[PDB]
């Protein structure tokens, strides 16, 4: 069972829109709106939304098993050795977030600070005082972007496992040396680095080159989330503010995607005549160059819709119905709808270019969808009585004596590995990531998806606690 | 009272060193060191600090207002008019921490996400309303570092009020013409932009070229707390560590200033043979040029204690007794005293140049000194009933009429004022500040004074309740 | 007769090697080369080539005709209105080396002061009084390359009158509206700028992506200079030094085309074995990246010859037999063949980023292919009672009325339009164009093709007459 | 006799103003005006100028040495060892325009190519051989400023001679060791670099913090060459169009400086009232920061020439009769005195941020200063038998004998010493030197003083011959 499993059996039912019925279904965890900061739902004048893992859902592990398969293809066909085509992609290996070190060839999961929770070379588990070898403070800087990747998309999945692939089986393939930096095949240097590139390359060519989107779109049951409920909450939403879409897709393909989630003999209700998904939308952008998108952006350009391609020129003209967008920025969502920034709630799963970005840049309250949570919140609430244990143990160990330093590894081992191998994706043990951190400073609203928003009032208060300084309490 | 004179007569208190006597010392809040993070002290192995408002802690209002003086007098002396010779400091006036927008001449107290809370034009309070036409979302990209400057130095103190003085001078003289964003004087037209960059540089000027350091150090009685505590709790840190100090200031200024601190007629304890400043330290550094230190910093050089001048060429020799650095970068630290960098507890008041950089460059862990903390502590406890009448409007105005939003405003302010016309340090009713945010992110550890730290044994164990993310909870 | 029709008649003879044919040979003017600096070639130890319009000269107008095309193509395909199919090339039209000024859509002639010369806007050629509107100066700052491109390349041939096709299409078409910057077409502004930019975008798709290597390969004798003489010279070179390529074409394009100019029943004189292209060459080096090339490049990579793939990695060996290499920069030329500098002749078309920066960086001794000097020679020689005519008119001019300066600029239009609409290569009237400046600056040698070096011995000493100083003379 | 010998001999005498007296006089070499490019006198509507070296001519070589004592001192004062007030400037040793290569300590005379002329590491003349292995191919890139300084102005000449006295005497020094890239004291590296940056700053500083400019107007007679022709010439230069200053230079010197030079018993002839020297001025711009002045330049001020400083704010008015301009950009100029480009004769004598910069930025036409041809061309004309022979082996040799090489060698030493031990500024030999080549490429005109103007008539015609490329000859 995966997280796509449990958001595609919630999909399948029917909205029941009686108010005792929501009131009931919202305070069961997995369809429940989680809150950081308070945020009354009435001030809020537009909804806004990107596409890939907010609207389309990709289900798991299908998708990421074909981006993996296309990742692999394209490294042979440019020349990596064909043992590549025996790799097969794995869900239990890779979890969200981790930080990949193109200087010495691991994969690391880290807190807010930097410091080291998991180092993995290859699939070699490295344990903490092998660590200091390479990390003598078990700490790094992660700013220092030529050394350090941070994988922190959904679609950074397949590599996250490609990657361990692919260090695993050179270091332990015979024609090749391991060295500290990469390998050696003779008078050919294959460092960490470059070969790193050549992943990021060849998964930027899938996506925007290759064939995934074309066999997406061939097979949409089996790769896209299909929810009855979205257009139904989208038209509420219209009903009090306006709603945009903001994507980096093209939109050839978004035309395809976006058509297949509201294939329904019915509008958003049962029973009401069916609308094509782009009346839903008071704004559709598409091309949006996000981050870049919410500093200066690039020139606004408009669609032929027609054909799928741009029409020449900067587009000057205003707000019109059916024109859809391209480029831009996100003062032109501002200035075409009459928005400020804290009247636009932005609904996205990119941790840094929808939430972060649109928060620091513009003051845009926020919605992060965290697809994995749909799974993570089970595993939670059913090993409960693991991270209890390791709770009080810690508060044991800090009243003190090594034997329970040595039982606190075992039962953060335990309650890891149930997530994976890489465990969860907000923790390992008591030690919080630094992509939760992120998420607790960033979004103000988060969930497993955005639908959960359905199961609320038209103006609810998410309500969070305020924050005292240790000094104020 | 202010703070400087709650830290002196804290100062003038000789230490009974009985641990029961400690233990009750350091549980009233004055003397408190308060935690964001856990901290295991017995495995700090170094202790650093820097001089200024840390070691070197100057009395207030006397050296803010001294600063302000002579800033103003550099401004008259490069052709600023005469009137500016009939301000005086005013101490209520400035809170730390507030952002000139250079743009439209206003100082601006806003929260960790650049929302406004408090807008002054010159002395001029523009409420709500009114602050929209310029700041629409009520917003400012902090980062937008052109437009922007954050007064986060207690050094910015002068300047803080002195802005705000001459944005109130130039409106209100009738030599001037008021624009939307600067003053305009027949062909002449002063931008506030320009207008603060003169500010920016005659600070500077005051700081290394004028006379401030000279005035200090002839009547260091006046402008500098001394305290017979600071030898003894660094004798009991060289017991259990090591100690260095890296200072931005020159070796000469960091001379006087800690000869005078270390002046008593005894060592560590009464009795004991005083000893100089230099051997309660195993590394001196001084011109270290932070936050450029924590990165890449500059070329090691080597102090020529007899005469003041760096001696010619880069040090390429080991650490000396006696010998006394300049420049460099973290890792000469690191590597002389052979620390790693949770290894060393970094002792400093810049929030941004000693706390974040060390903190996220490095990885070291962090106390922050706040000396007003000595006195908002003060109105904090006095005014608690203030705030928690705030609190509870807040709860009722949740459970819901507007007669309750015009309370909370009204104790808002009543509450903000008891601290000054900026309002608490940490707050502005009950929304924190930026800095607030940022001391607790950074600072593992913070105090109105670092010798808050004589009161707890030597492998205290700090602590701090572990975080939970919403859906955790 | 194009320029191309004079080499290809030259290259259709059998060298006769004789020593008293050869001198007779090189006397006259075509088969000539000219030198701008001595040049002693006995000191000459590597000669090194580019292929483009240099090994491989490519027939005129049939080849700029095939771009010019698939670019008109490309940009159809992307939106552009369906006029443009109706555009075909005209070689009379373009002169290499127009700068295109992007913010007023004109083509300029410049001097190597950035004097204007020449101002055409699309095909309306702009008297010197009507260019001081945009050009009060009648001046332009080359250097500013976001305004200016200069096309100096012949493969920007078809690209210049294609912006000058552009710019005359929509001034002339009633859908649009002409403006200062570009044009209006309702709600979309186009200008001269972005339309450039869809240009260069257009053009290096063909290249890289679209069809033209593709055409070109597929009938090369259209296409191709082919002489028996060119292995000749090569193998004469390679007695007496090392031989290197590098040029920024791919494996397999510089295989197809370099096969096909070796293609003959013999090797380099008739009667021999025929002997492969690669072993003509001591180095041969792909992907160059010139101008990057001649600082600091990018990785040495091999190829993998059989498939025409880079191998995986870095090459760190040695220079081997057989080896093909890919990218790395200059140093890796004279590391592996052992020549410094001054030893090396570097023989291309590239006046920028072969002659200029190979000279500038790496100081080689330079030989500039000029392909169009074959016919502007025979231009210069049949009317060269033009050009006497127009020197005895600026002395006499000097020595003095109006009535000369008339006839100046008459004299000086009838000569320019021997060489096309946009006059030569080298001067327009007495004034030389910024082109012939880099030619005499930079090229110590020039030629309409490097053939002509057959016709000189071994240790030739090509010379040049020293310069003097005005005081000094 | 140095060259401020001559142009003060030549200062003494007054203006003969009839005709034939004059063009008998500019016939004579010392008093001529070279020229590069045609100038047509009578197009020229503005004459501009700046100050040091031009208008004010320091002379030689008490004020080099005035410089070099105070940047001596200036080092000692820093912490430089003692034996440094030993040295004497030696007027005979630097030639202006040699770089200084900050590896490996060396001054280096270069042509326009970067071959190297001459080499000497301290006062060690490195011979051909020798140069080879720091230098192997004898050629530098010198448009690698992080290494290589090119020594261009007048103010260049103490350092130029003060470095090579510094790696003289650290060489020969025995606390020091000597490397590679500098000299090792123990624990102290000083790198030739930060040697060479140390002296960089000491010039500056002696500039600017410095009592050079308080030494220089304490006695002007003993500095400054004195010519009551030079009001004329402004005189006669302001009736046929305007006149302008544009000087990097502060008011207050340019204020003492100015009144000097006009400081006569009389106007611009003898028994005309004495005129202040601002009345020759239409406008007067000091703190002009070229060669940045050439781009966007900096903000427009104004000087309050009763005290000297700067007025506060931007200036946004017109040109007014008395008003004096700080910072702005060529613009200003072009702007306020209603000037296009090539209108402007420049009179300055940087070659880069005079000449170059405002004939490449801005088309302006030029006029270069070189002060020491004054002495340069007695030298050219008195051993103009030298340089005869020379040219005269050079021919013999080509039509070639190892004998003639080294009788090359023999004459080209000889010939160079004439001028000093770093040769002429112009050549070393029969090989001209960059500073000759950018003289040519950017001067339209030039001489030893611009007071050789006067003895042309109003609307003289510079003529210079035209330029053929080598096959239109
Ligand atoms: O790793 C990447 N490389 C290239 N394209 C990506 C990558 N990750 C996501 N995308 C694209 O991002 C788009 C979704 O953007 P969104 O709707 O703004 O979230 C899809 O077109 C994806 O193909
Ligand atoms: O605003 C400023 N301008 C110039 N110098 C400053 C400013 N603020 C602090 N300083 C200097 O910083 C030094 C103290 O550095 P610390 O001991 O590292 O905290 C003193 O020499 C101050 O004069
Ligand atoms: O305008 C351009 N855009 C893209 N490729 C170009 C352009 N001009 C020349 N090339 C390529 O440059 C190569 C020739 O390089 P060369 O042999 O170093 O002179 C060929 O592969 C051309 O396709
Ligand atoms: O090496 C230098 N360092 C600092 N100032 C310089 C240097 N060289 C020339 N100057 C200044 O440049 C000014 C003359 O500028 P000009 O009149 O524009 O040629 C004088 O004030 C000099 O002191």
């Amino acid at each position: 069972t995966s997280w796509s499993d449990r958001l595609q059996n919630a999909a399948d039912m029917p909205a029941n829109m009686d108010k005792h019925a929501l009131k009931k279904y919202r305070r069961e965890a997995y369809h429940r709106v989680f809150v950081n900061r308070s945020l009354a739902m009435e001030k809020i004048k537009c909804f806004g939304f990107n596409m890939d893992y907010t609207l389309a859902v990709y289900k798991s592990p299908e998708y990421e098993s074909l981006g993996f398969e296309l990742t692999v293809e394209r490294l042979v066909s440019i020349g990596y050795p064909q043992e590549l085509l025996s790799f097969a992609y794995d869900s239990t290996f890779p979890t969200r977030g981790l930080v990949f070190d193109t200087l010495y060839g691991n994969l690391l999961k880290v807190d807010a600070y930097g410091n080291l929770l998991v180092c993995a070379h290859g699939f070699n588990f490295i344990r903490g005082p092998e660590t200091r070898e390479q990390y003598p403070n078990k700490f790094i800087q992660r700013d220092d972007t030529e050394r350090f990747y941070i994988l922190n998309t959904l679609f950074n999945l397949p590599e996250t496992y490609l990657l361990a692939c692919l260090v695993d089986f050179f270091t332990n393939c015979p024609r090749y040396t391991s060295c500290e930096t990469g390998f050696k095949d003779g008078d050919l240097f294959m460092s960490y680095r470059s070969m790193f590139q050549d992943v990021r390359d060849a998964v930027d060519w899938v996506h925007y080159k290759g064939s995934l989107k074309e066999k997406t779109v061939e097979n949409l049951e089996k790769y896209v989330v299909k929810d009855g409920k979205l257009p139904l909450l989208l038209s509420r939403m219209k009903e009090v503010g306006k709603v945009f879409l903001a994507t980096n897709s093209d939109y050839k393909y978004t035309d395809k995607i976006m058509t297949y989630l509201f294939d329904f003999p019915h509008g958003p209700k049962p029973g009401s005549s069916h609308r094509p998904w782009q009346s839903y939308f008071d704004l559709i952008l598409v091309d949006a160059r996000k981050p870049l998108f919410f500093g200066e952006g690039t020139v606004l350009r408009q669609v032929d819709t027609k054909t799928g391609k741009l029409k020449i020129g900067t587009y000057t003209g205003p707000l019109q119905h059916g024109i859809v967008y391209s480029g831009g920025s996100s003062d032109t969502i501002c200035d075409l709808l009459g928005a400020k920034g804290k009247d636009i709630l932005y609904i996205g799963d990119h941790i840094f270019g929808d939430i972060l970005k649109s928060k620091k840049r513009q003051g845009w309250q926020t919605f992060l969808v965290i697809p994995e949570l749909a799974q993570e919140l089970h595993v939670w609430t059913d090993k409960s009585s693991l991270f209890e244990e390791l709770q009080s143990l810690d508060i044991f160990l800090a009243e003190l004596i090594s034997s329970i330093q040595r039982r606190i590894k075992k039962v953060t081992h335990d309650m890891d590995m149930c997530y994976g191998m890489m465990g969860s994706l907000f923790r390992s043990g008591s030690r919080q990531t630094l992509f939760a951190s992120q998420v607790m400073r960033y979004a103000d609203l988060y969930a497993a998806s955005f639908i959960n928003l359905l199961y609320y009032p038209f103006s609810y208060l998410f309500r969070a606690a305020h924050v005292l300084m240790p000094h104020e309490s």
